[PDB]
């Protein structure tokens, strides 16, 4: 189902992670650092689906 | 039996993993990419045996 993003990450590696998501590692690095609630859904096309669960207000 | 450092460090982290061998975090860091043959035993006390293995000579 869908997998947090320090799980990804730990599994598929930092490079990996920041190409799928569109982003710079250092974008991944904080993200996990901050202990952000992202959820990374892979698709079957090997596009991968990034959403985040936060209170609102931010 | 054996881990490898890469491994290690993905399960416990690299904070642990610095510290159990004693290091800093660039260590273990820089040690990962340069694609050193390093094993750890995780002896039964929680210290942790670290060794490399490389050709000789150097």
């Amino acid at each position: 189902q869908r997998i947090t993003l320090k799980d990804y990450a730990m599994r598929f590696g930092q490079t990996k992670t920041a190409k799928d998501l569109g982003v710079y590692p250092s974008s991944i690095n904080q993200a996990i650092h901050a202990g952000r609630k992202i959820f990374l859904t892979i698709n079957a096309d090997g596009s991968v689906y990034a959403e985040e669960v936060k209170p609102f207000p931010s």
